[PDB]
């Protein structure tokens, strides 16, 4: 069941919230709140979770499961128990600890069978190199930062151990008020303090050539790997040629999540026609909101569909394209938002049972405008010598045995140890 | 010379070792110290000028301009690392960093070969100078320990970097990032965004444009300001025109003209563009410009129309009014060390067959690739209590020290000498 | 257990961490441990064989073969370790090697599922041994420390790598060179070249043919033996051919059979070859196999001949002879642990709905590539003095203390905890 | 002298190496020195091969101005070792470079040098431009950047493997021919290097018709070898075009681009249509034709029709896989180790000198057996622990594979 100095709210994160010592002041105030979930299991009696333990916004993780035919569908999301973008503005992270395991049976089953492992990735969630039950333990070479071969009958604890500390305070997904005919029409001031671009050149004057069908070719020019979130934008060109004379172009943008699903779908430009001999363009200038994003995103992709209008059965369909694009990612790079991911994934536990995340995760913010005429905010406390206390225990993390992923039994042996 | 810790002895001379910011600012991290050695071709006039970026974050560390004979530069070559870093690592931050240009060519006689250096650091960016002669840089500061000039080719001079700030994140290098196509020649890679820098600017306010007609238009150009850019870089807005002629088409083009005075990046953004009299039409402005597209420094930017109608054979005119703004946004360009500080090393008039040659040793802090993330352990910054508030007393009291940005190498030798 | 010093807590304990061979075979290189961590997939019988090669040089660990309904086997996978070794390491050699198999259900109440474990090795590699049956796999072996039976699946047994010699040198893992070639796939690869097992056959000493025209061509299979390779191999020979009838061609194959009796890969020597009469006809044999297409183990060897004649009528009779000596050579099959020592751990009869695993640590000391080698820094050993006089000390008495290869977990795990 | 003063300073003499390969033999201290004549501009680059079985020390190449390089000549030795001996087997060497005397005419020394050595092999280098050489290797210590040329490098050869075979040299055979040049040699086998490349799977090729023919690479590698190699396998062609011709030759080609050996596998047989036919590869290359180190391996075929001057496609598939026999590439100092050393723009009409003693341990031909005694070494216990200790410690002294000269002599004079 669940429910101070900053280093005891580090490694002990169900103890309650304090203030970080860095030189970025504001005035601030704390709490903490829960996550509780009860994951059902799919048939082929295995899954993913995802956590971001960085994420400094009421997103806790994700969570994929499975399937007969090798592949991933997505389960739904883990956020937390309070929608923070709906009283608070600004925010910044100070710990995180989850415990994951089950221990418990369904009724008709005479046994256990459980077994799980996790890392802790460095980079992105889409930059890793495979996703397998072995080959996840190869992806960092610390000893500390990943375990392997552990029961499920007593369960990994993920511990969020932090980036970096001079951070300023990033922006919730909060509503403003705004007046529309639609009912289906929100606004909301997101997170964008640093951006992460991708620059795509689409094409080097790659010249396409293909004979007559029915109803068009369809090439698909790319792709890429690119994990947003949040919020993007698509913005760019590309740029066209043509010989022949009569001939219509269409195109659409597809993002794709991690179990491999089209998730959201764009029209740039829709059965326009192309011109002989001149010049010309089409542009694309896309944006996507939070509220369309349902799952965590991966691998743009784009395809040029080429019909003609009054075509027959030998005639040539022939253009070259050159072009660049930038997606911007808002918020991309702060630390936190998407650069550490760690991975939990079991496998053969039995079908029908359920597995039980459950952690804390204890903030620092500011609240919207009415809960401020209702609630006192504070500069935070002051005591010394408590940053250089930080340095020295982060900067013997290997000898002193301070890791990131490690069975609940460890946990609570350097519970008890230091406290 | 023979090339091959604190932060206080790593930062005075960057030849000693790597070493770890004492800022609070604690990733896991990797220490990586690598040098570059340049021997350059001095042209038929003998006088060139070294570009250096003294706090750039990652792997280019100069470019080498020559003079010709009539007073135009011309681009020779982009100085940089021995192990190009956002091929095996993916973000980064500078510690510290020397430069030293000598000549070796050391004569067996009594007297010396001609050839005479200058040196200046600035606060400002590569375009944000008033004149680039070899007289005219010491004109660029006035701090007296942050320039020095007629030091003579056999001494030369040795090109320090202290820092801009301190609590400073990593800077995401232009690493390669996995990608399906049909064409070859497609890259799609993750440029720095961390603090971009617009430049924002209204090309016209209801200007008026009339001219006759003649065989294949009418050219005219815009505006021409001044930017900056190393890397990537997008460009934004529209601009509308209002006309009272019918017959009308016109085509714009824009240029990105480096330091040479060449331009680098042409680009058609309209192309037989038809107009309707008596109402609006757009011309809307969506270009982006990758990094390997720009092969040197870009100092300026400029628009042309060229105005043309549609069989209007007779001599007759055309006219229309236009009024827009435009939005350069480069990304990353207000990083502290990405474009605000550069020093120019100029030399005049090198003897024939003398080399002028550039050593270095730089001193990085990295996080790898996942490639690489497999093999390298990587962890928190070793502390020292004290050092950044020695750093802090040591670069309050700096002019009495005489710590200075440019030396002669007798002197930097000396005081190498004298600190330890 | 959770998967996460001197040199025989490491051979003793590979768990422990990665120590260096303190022989004299002194290289620069670096360490590295690896954990591989599966979770099998049994039939519907529960039953089959998992075949562990423990002295292994690099990143293959052994084959799981599954027991079908009849007598028969089924290649399942490819025991891998973590990551791929020789992408991004040239040369390897092996320390040491722990591995479990054993169940991880937690049986109910007060009984146990049922299902048992047996388990031997012996000094010849796969394809040399008699039979792979539960209760014949019991005889493999003379020693009394290197087999055990009727282990229980709940307390399941462990394996060791025990040493086969010491002063090897390093092998060259199967590594892609740099090749721009004109295909999709088209690889290039630098295989495992050491001391290297040959077979040579003689397939016929004069043996005559005979057999009138069937309508379709009479295939015969001239010769069938067993030769054993996981990585790439080379035939090569010469057989010759001389007959009297006189409008007669004939066509050839050669083949490579996996455990599972299950052709792996078919090679197609010479088809269509006329020959004459009178006349002696040549047939050689240019093939090499490379390591990229032999996905199970290879046991057996066979080559069949088929043979027509133009034309054709019932009772036209075809004859030849044969006399030819063929040499296979596999690259590197005489290096100790490539091939020559085996473990064979077998389970019959698991309850349904239960789960095997095997997981354990692979010590190394290999070099990097041209890439690794940028980013990384190898170095020689520790110099640990007499390490190797204890070592054979221990291992030359180990029938007195104790120390077997394949042993439960429970003696081992007490072991093990008396030994620390 | 004992091994570890004979490994820190070969100049001192040879001695023979304790270890546990224990063989009658002789102890011999070869010599080698060279004046090259420098480039019409500058710079210019010398491989070494310091850890080898004997008789060959490096080669020489000179920079072209137009980016290429030139191949000069192969640094031998003073002696023909395999001339007079059968077996060897490396102990020790060192080789200085330097240059720091004027030619008549000039003044103003203008030289620099760059010096690297690497694990792996000359073939598989990343760059070898004069900047980008010095990233090769991540050991601070087996490197060093712009050094004055009138001061100059060491190259010190620090050991690879200890418990060594004797390497066969390449020496003669009686032999008795009808051609005048007719050699036979009986040269390095132990320990071989193989490369298995698969040049097609199942690659269609189709291309109109031309008078003379189409030509196409297969494929390129990088490959490499020094004294000898060997090419086997077997690719098939499958068409449904009727009469077409074709014919391949195999190239071998040094380090600066040039091809230094061509032969041709198949002068002009045509092929069948419907079926499959095939042709093999099985060529040897002698000691004798390898002037210049190999470095890349390239195929390409020239196919062709009897007739048919308008299109017709000529289509043919392929489908193989080749294997090249290096003969002693994986003996640790045959090929694997390698130093760089690199000068730049030196003085025009100078020279550039080289300085080396290679002390070796040998084995007779049977005439020099005739006249020469052989014995076992003299052993003490406790050198290959003191050999092994300081290898260990190699990081906190310095013991540089590559060192400045001053530093080079100052080490001597506070280790004797």
């Amino acid at each position: 069941n669940l429910q101070v100095p900053f280093i005891r709210s580090l490694l002990m994160p169900t103890t309650g919230p304090a203030s970080i010592p860095d030189d970025t002041l504001e005035k601030h105030t704390l709490r903490s709140e829960t996550s509780t979930y009860n994951l059902t299991v799919g048939d082929t009696g295995s899954g993913l979770i995802v956590f971001f333990p960085g994420f400094p916004g009421s997103i806790v993780g994700a969570h994929y499961t499975l399937q007969s035919n090798g592949n991933y569908k997505f389960d739904q999301m883990l956020l937390t128990a309070q929608n923070l973008p709906a009283s608070y503005n600004y925010c910044r992270l100070v710990s995180r600890s989850l415990t994951v395991r089950s221990s418990t049976l369904p009724g008709g089953v005479y046994a256990l069978n459980g077994t799980i492992n996790a890392v802790t990735f460095q980079g992105s969630l889409s930059e890793l190199t495979d996703v397998s039950y072995n080959g996840l333990m190869s992806a960092t070479a610390n000893i500390n930062d990943k375990i392997g071969n552990v029961l499920v009958g007593e369960g990994v604890t993920v511990l969020s151990l932090p980036t970096s500390y001079d951070l300023g305070y990033v922006r919730l997904g909060d509503p403003i008020p705004a007046i529309g005919l639609d009912p289906k029409m929100v606004a909301t001031c997101d997170s964008s303090d640093r951006p992460r671009v991708y620059t795509i050149t689409a094409a080097d004057d790659y010249q396409f050539s293909s004979q007559y069908q029915a109803g068009g070719v369809t090439i698909t020019l790319f792709s890429a790997n690119i994990d947003a979130i949040t919020s993007l934008s698509i913005g760019g060109e590309l740029v066209f040629q043509t010989s022949v004379q009569g001939l219509i172009l269409g195109a659409t943008i597809y993002l794709i999540g991690f179990d491999g699903t089209a998730v959201i779908t764009r029209a740039v430009a829709a059965d326009n026609g192309l011109t002989a001999g001149t010049d010309n363009l089409m542009p694309f200038n896309i944006v996507i909101p939070t509220s369309e994003i349902t799952q965590p995103i991966t691998s743009i992709k784009l395809e040029i569909v080429t019909s003609k209008s009054g075509g027959q059965a030998g005639d040539q369909m022939s253009w070259s394209a050159s072009g660049s694009l930038a997606v911007t990612i808002h918020g991309g790079n702060y630390p936190g938002a998407l650069r550490p991911v760690t991975l939990v994934a079991y496998e053969r536990v039995a079908t029908g049972s359920v597995v039980t995340v459950a952690g804390v995760s204890n903030f620092e913010l500011i609240p919207n405008p009415e809960l401020a005429k209702n609630l006192v905010t504070e500069y935070g406390r002051f005591d010394p010598g408590a940053m250089n206390y930080t340095k020295l225990i982060l900067s013997e993390r290997d000898r002193l045995g301070i890791k990131t992923v490690w069975p609940t039994r460890e946990y609570t042996d350097f519970r008890e140890y230091f406290m």
